[PDB]
């Protein structure tokens, strides 16, 4: 009758990263050229690891792609793993516009689809984003898988699933009036539950300063294992984050899996207070990205780098945990875990697996 749908955690096996290479200008005022160097290292750790899906809007631009990534890998020895595909896009936050690939399940199969949430540039901030909401589209075509539209406004970065059904989210973000202006918290996780599969919905408060997403909790909490969580929590009681941050731990002392049992919670550094144009920024190791042999690491030139990598090695002790310096993708106000979006691999023989 009804489908149901499952959406993979991001630790889970995955076919392929996604990424919108960068071009808006806009996006990083003042100091884009350092920008593109920054995807060119991203997209080489990726291929080491797994198939790189990138969206250009044209051959030139995958031609400027192709040459910063000679720099990082001079022989190609993974260049048959980075794939192009002209897709158009306004942004460079695959994480929010991107493909959230789930398993859908109806009447004893299964196959994998693209669940299409509504994109509006984090609550209309900025203009115009109709490409990047119709990269799930262009995608969903690329490969030939169905598409479903939720037809609800919903960023990846704002969501984290434990693959078990929780989500994590924040109330910041996702009951902010500027997402859904006719949707109502009980609504919204109807089609949580609907559109993921979810059932048990976690709502964190506040997020970090500097953040322009209205407190994605992916630049906070994120989930790392079936039970347990990291968050980022500011040590320094003078800090415009050091509240927001223990309020959102305390929280998480208090929350329970399905079983009732409280969940495992890891505490993660803050970067050191990162500004530019006299700004603060939204720097945060939460904003990490998982990959099949990799963990890659936003690093913002300060002490903290090594502890935050060192504390996801322990958590990811089959992977190995390398930092990228996003000292001037962050001026975009996202980072690593802003930019990609897995593509979940999935098993064709059920039985088998
Ligand atoms: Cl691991
Ligand atoms: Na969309």
């Amino acid at each position: 009758s009804e489908p149901t749908y499952f959406m993979p955690p991001e630790w889970a096996p995955h076919a392929s990263t996604w990424l919108s290479w960068p071009h808006k200008l806009e996006s990083w005022p003042g100091k884009f050229e350092p920008v593109p160097a920054v995807f060119a290292e991203l997209a080489y750790q990726l291929s080491r690891s797994e198939t790189v899906n990138i969206n250009v809007l044209d051959d030139a631009m995958e031609a400027q792609a192709r040459e910063l990534l000679k720099e990082r890998d001079p022989e190609g020895k993974y260049a048959e793993r980075i794939v192009f595909h002209r897709i158009p896009t306004n942004d460079a936050w695959c994480r929010d516009h991107g493909p959230n690939y789930v398993i859908r399940t109806q009447d004893g199969r299964r196959d994998k689809v693209i669940m299409n949430w509504e994109y509006n540039a984090w609550g209309g901030k900025y203009e115009p984003y109709d490409d990047d909401n119709a990269v799930p589209e262009r995608v969903a075509k690329a490969q030939g898988l169905p598409m479903v539209s939720t037809g609800m406004v919903l960023e990846g970065g704002a969501i984290d699933v434990n693959g078990a059904g929780l989500l994590l989210t924040t109330t910041a973000c996702l009951l902010n009036p500027n997402r859904n202006p006719s949707l109502g918290k009980a609504e919204i996780e109807a089609q949580l539950r609907r559109y993921l599969g979810i059932e048990k919905v976690l709502w964190l408060g506040d997020g970090i300063a500097g953040d322009d997403t209205d407190g994605h909790v992916d630049d906070m909490a994120r989930f790392v294992n079936e039970n347990t969580v990291v968050i980022a929590v500011e040590e320094d009681p003078e800090d415009e984050n050091y509240k927001p941050l223990r309020e959102n731990y305390e929280l998480l002392k208090t929350m329970t899996g399905l079983d009732g049992k409280p969940l495992n919670i890891v505490k993660l550094p803050m970067p050191e207070p990162v500004y530019y144009d006299g700004e603060r920024l939204p720097a945060s190791y939460a904003n990490f990205y998982i990959a099949n042999t990799v963990v890659l690491v936003p690093t913002y030139r300060c002490p903290r780098d090594q502890q935050a990598i060192d504390i996801l090695q322990q958590c990811f002790p089959k992977r190995e945990v390398v930092g990228i310096d996003c000292s001037d993708l962050i001026w975009g106000l996202g980072a690593i875990h802003c930019v990609t979006h897995e593509e979940p691999a999935m098993l064709e023989h059920h039985h088998h697996h």
